């Protein structure tokens, strides 16, 4: 019932320190529910376009802990999901609790490499929720999910954007951040084009604000400090403006030459949605079908 992203904050909120609440959570639990909502608040604008009536099938190709492959089946009991996961505890954990929530029948999850393993149906959603960037081959990652799209299908992405001339790549942690240009190029070569790109960036900078934070995690065991290293330096990145954090909703434009689609997805990423108007947007219209937020009794 968890994700392994971070969240937007509308605002820094002083005092507040993520990794304190991210590595402490049994200390933390109120903090945590406060980071959960605005997890369930992002994902929400990245599904507030998509009509679940018109779904029968969903694809999650870095499925975490399986909670959107769990919680999509249950909200809707006629779709089929699939998971993807390369971590084998991971999938572990999903499948279990898949079966204890007696889904089995709609929802499965698999321990596959989704740039190397092909997806086994076809989907009308393909879901990659901070995932692209854990993967080196992006060809064989796109080409796997062009392949498996439904003609009227969509792609929904949280991922990052490198502002720079170059891609950002940090070999030691196996990231790859493509450029804007590679990003342009990359989608209009498997017949992708951006219908909706939103920069969620500031917020993320205000959620990940932790002033003490490098401080902080040299009194944690190594361990524990060794994972949240990766989210110190994606802060320091954000601060900087070296990359962006976004989310993309793609659609398949076949009958569009490369070039139209690559003039199309240059003229989206030249002006991205600001967060606070498609947040705006969406609240304004009253239509939010996935998630639902938590609530007490
Ligand atoms: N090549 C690959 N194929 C399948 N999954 C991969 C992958 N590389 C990274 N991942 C997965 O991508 C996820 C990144 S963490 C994001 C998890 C989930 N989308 C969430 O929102 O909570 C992890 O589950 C990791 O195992």
């Amino acid at each position: 019932e968890d994700y392994l992203t971070v969240c937007p904050f509308e605002r820094k909120i002083p005092g507040f320190s993520m990794s304190r609440v991210i590595l402490n959570p049994e200390k933390y639990p109120l903090e945590r529910e406060m980071v959960r909502e605005k997890q369930v608040e992002m994902r929400q604008v990245l599904f507030c376009k998509e009509n679940f009536s018109r779904v029968q099938k969903v694809l999650d190709f870095g499925c975490g802990h399986g909670t959107d492959v769990i919680q999509i089946a249950e909200l809707y009991p006629h779709i089929k999901t699939h998971g993807f996961t390369i971590t084998k505890a991971q999938a572990e954990l999903g499948n279990q609790r898949i079966a204890q929530k007696n889904l089995g029948a709609r929802a499965k999850i698999f321990n596959k490499d989704s740039s190397k393993d092909a997806f086994p149906d076809l989907y009308d959603m393909i879901v990659g929720i901070e995932v692209s960037f854990h993967i080196r081959n992006k060809h064989g990652l796109f080409q796997n999910i062009s392949s498996s799209l439904n003609e009227e299908g969509t792609v929904l992405l949280i991922d990052y954007i490198a502002n720079t001339r170059g891609p950002i790549v940090d070999q030691n942690v196996e990231v790859s951040i493509p450029t804007v240009q590679e990003w342009i190029e990359l989608l209009a070569e498997h017949q992708l084009v951006i219908d909706e790109i939103i920069d969620v960036s500031p917020q993320i900078a205000n959620a990940l604000h932790d002033p003490d934070v490098e401080q902080y995690i040299k009194h944690l065991p190594k361990a524990v400090q060794d994972l949240y290293i990766n989210t110190v330096n994606q802060s320091i990145s954000l601060e900087r403006g070296w990359i962006s954090y976004c989310l993309f909703k793609l659609k398949k434009a076949p009958h569009l030459t490369y070039t139209k689609r690559c003039e199309w997805n240059a003229s989206k990423l030249s002006k991205k949605r600001p967060y606070p108007e498609a947040l705006a947007e969406m609240i304004n219209s009253g239509y939010i079908p996935y998630p639902k937020q938590q609530t007490r009794t």
